[PDB]
């Protein structure tokens, strides 16, 4: 039996839910050996009420190097990074689902990426299987992948099905916790990119570069712009595509009108629909967003951690494109 | 005595400073005769502790139309864009510190600022006069502007020049309500490009588009690159930038080396410079972010249109830069 | 028309309803001749959710020799009183909810409240007329005073007498905001004890101790207990009771079995009664706690203030008790 | 393995700390063959965001009576023992730091204590050993006892000293956790108080009277009266003492003038100290509230329970004291 000690950055909702779900769930990792031990968790404001004993909040960034492993849902990029950095440089790994620190500091991240010291299921689709999905995809080579990939986007267009305007969705949106104050990110889809960037480069690019992604959000979208398509057989989603064209990897986010029994269309949640050679087409739904999803992919990564398995690796070399072979109807 | 009806869209950090210095001013506003009535305030969440009144809280959308004002401090564009529109074509103005609306969704709202329902002294520099000073400014033919216009890149980088890193900077500017949970767009440089984009609207060209502005943030300075400024007799701040290259003008956010004794460096707050012909060489600082300095812009405004002033509007026509120019260096 | 600066101590559900309330009115205040300005609100936590703008807390203690007024509702007694007393020293009033301060540091208030300088009718039955109600009594000479002056014993009291057990209706009590979750002060009759002490200065002895006040709370009442009295056409309720004995004022607070159809026994909320010389038998009821009652005597005190009117004097000399005239059943 | 069934009363800052030290330490308990189980968490208000699960809270009272143990850490007396007085007559054990309850309702609570189903570590000077630091001490027959009993006193003093004023100490010692929003009973002593009669009745007397501990607390001292005791080569301290005085033990608590390097001056915390005969003189430091500090000395009680060991037990007879003592001077 050892103790592993523990750094969480971060105790918003997701922090707040690995939190609890580590120590409901120490009696299966005395099982994988050891006994959780949180050394604190950095927060933004420690008096606030907050699902964690307040005493093992820290205001101020503390020393990670007698951590055991890093765990970060923080918000934002740069501040992620410098804290990460010297951890993940004395060889200490992190779990993440931190989508946008992947996605946009890779330069620096990658090369402690492929030596397996980076966890982030939670990252896409949270704790919904998604890198783990295209790892046992790269027994195949990819096609095509079209995932919904934004919970906040999906939530909104669903309800602007049923005739709620924009507004009042994203109010709820907001209220279920898919959404901040600022959704801007998701209405905007940049997350999706974040996340389309990430799956890029684990199954077909290790150095697809993020600001390649073409993205366009959800703005242009009204109920009746929905109930016109249901009209015509078909549903309008926020897609995140991954395809070849002229001899490259090309990604997408657009607003796509879908037959209305696609997988993607009917989709229990988030999803992720591929066609690969020679397996065919595979799938994949489940909650993409909220505390307790997300939590489940951290806890994943730790027990993958655990087990002795390394994290997420990139793609080896990038792969050459089969298809250019390039889909589409946009809005 | 006559209600002046206010609808306000956000219940927040600003919206709540707004609400609270209104009902302070009531005597102030009964000296154009009215008395303050709000008729709603959007929030996201009616349980929360809020300092406004229980019953005007609205959780989910409501009818503005019987509104004399719409007050907005929400986030992000096409929500508040989408309450707001149907307000402006009844005619209906609107008061709002929402520098992502204004420069993003400007197509739409281009119209309506022409006409001059639309009032944004606080969606730059808060409170502190830009919009009005730039106004002001309008009375010469511009030469260069170049400013420090976010709050938690300002204050980042004054901390770390005191050897702070960057990392508990920015956690102290998020505690002070300069920057939220995820301050992406503070820290890239986007928020000062939408300010950015404000002013040049404001004064050289109605048109002027978003995204021609070029950004780039705080993310590779440290408070080493800084010391080593300051050794050179520099200050290194993200400045905000419109000036003539070729014929045309160039909108640029970026780290620029500083002369330390320059007015921009040596910025009590937020700060605002223009060379302008014949006017000369002019100047204003102030704070440009929190709750109090952003409802006392939205409040000025409250007040210009109340006084019978109509809202900020466009420059009148594009033109050409007078003069060819350049920023500072950047940081190598 | 001036400027009013005013100094809040404390945050809490009191200083936030009286913050709120005095902006809301501000309109009424202007009619005074005044516009309402905080200068700050001391509060313990300043990053707490709270329904007063985060910019105005102040999580230290400030200079208040500016202000105009300090308007004071903190827990407990040394602490205010040192921040209050340079204040008041300056000629700066106070008003006040605090019936623990005024009850235990009367030997350092006292100069000041004979001053006129201190006003606090919210420290006895929040915002239902109790100090007013004496000064007015006072053309009279009382020959026995009985109140129900705790919120939370009655509402206890009140939910026992339908079956609820004590804890049960405790935990409603603390969720309704008339107990801190610590209630001891009010469950062992020491809040209505202090709030008693300050009648009887008020009315009959300006130097009246505290500690003469002999206290009982509820603790030996049950369902049981009470549904017998009520078998026997009474109610029981913790009572607090002035009157003459051997030629001094005695102070007493205990459970008391009262009859059914007595004011007290009745009243809607807490109650104060009297019978006084001419008069005869007055009364008075109303909420005795909560943050919009107690707001409300505040706010009135400080109308009362702005009026020209000074704060609630003591007696201006012990009086006589005319009746030995001594009463009583017990439980 | 089987499951020890938990009902936990409160779940605020020592409930909350308590159940999360508990799901830690799961693979320590599977050692005795354990696995916790929480019937229950009784809370005052379920709403509140929380490091417990939703479905185990219990806005009102539930059925005790199935529980393995009963731990509490609610606030006041009454309330409390009428929710475990039910238990301890089914032969439940209760592991409480409260005490409020056991210094005041000790005719109700005695006979169990006497049966040793009153495991109370953390009622006095948190998970410090205090309790257990007197079962040793037993060895000896006492002279006298002197300690340092409440963390909030010791905080503002130990501020006090380097001049911070009172108000400051005190809302510090709240934001750390020492204090309450109302700190009377910290500040006036009578938290010490209660804690002393604990001490009393554990070694020399065991119907010792709460009513009879002598209190006064901190509300004469200031930063100068501190000062000028360390010109003098003396450190103030608010000292909890039980020493015989004509025959009796008799048990006091107030400011007292100690030499600066007596172990009671120089405590690293919270502290008890003790001369009997023929051990000599002990002493015992460490924090003496917090929620972890407390949630240590519950988690003490249910491994001693675990273990087979009972409770916290009276002394077995009253006696008196075998020599005449005082304390140190109090503040002129
Ligand atoms: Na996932
Ligand atoms: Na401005
Ligand atoms: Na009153
Ligand atoms: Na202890």
């Amino acid at each position: 039996m050892e103790a592993l000690k523990i750094a969480l950055l971060g105790g918003g909702t997701v922090g707040s839910a690995f939190y609890n779900l580590v120590l409901e769930r120490a009696e299966e990792l005395s099982a994988f050996g050891v006994v959780p031990r949180f050394l604190g968790v950095l927060v933004r404001d420690p008096r606030k009420p907050r699902a964690i004993p307040q005493e093992l909040l820290r205001a101020e960034p503390f020393d990670l190097l007698e951590a055991d492993l890093v765990v970060e849902a923080m918000g934002g990029v740069e501040a992620p990074l410098r804290l990460v950095l010297p951890a993940l440089e004395a060889g200490i790994p992190l779990i993440t689902a931190n989508k946008a620190l992947l996605a946009e500091a890779w330069e620096s991240l990658r090369p402690f990426a492929e030596e397996g010291l980076i966890y982030h299921e939670a990252s896409v689709m949270a704790g919904t299987p998604a890198l783990s999905f295209l790892e046992t995809l790269r027994g195949s080579e990819l096609l095509e992948l079209h995932g919904i990939l934004n919970g906040t986007t999906l939530y909104i267009l669903q309800e602007m099905e049923k005739g709620r305007t924009y507004a009042e969705a994203l109010l709820e949106a907001q209220r279920l916790g898919y959404a901040e104050a600022d959704p801007t990110l998701d209405v905007e889809g940049i997350d999706a990119a974040h996340k389309l960037t990430l799956l890029a480069r684990l199954l077909v690019d290790p150095g697809f570069p993020f600001a390649e992604v073409e993205a366009q959000g959800i703005a242009r979208l009204t109920p009746e712009v929905l109930q016109k398509a249901e009209a015509r057989g078909e549903r309008v989603r926020l897609v995140a595509s991954l395809f070849g064209e002229g001899g490259r990897w090309r990604a997408a986010v657009a607003p796509r009108r879908l037959p209305q029994d696609h997988p993607l269309a009917r989709a229990r949640g988030n999803a992720l629909w591929v066609r690969a050679r020679p397996l065919g087409e595979a799938f994949v739904t489940g909650p993409g967003a909220g505390g307790g999803a997300t939590a489940s992919g951290l806890f994943a990564d730790l027990l993958r951690f655990l087990s002795g398995a390394p994290g997420h690796l990139p793609a080896p070399r990038a792969r050459p494109p089969l298809e250019e072979g390039s889909p589409w109807p946009g809005v």
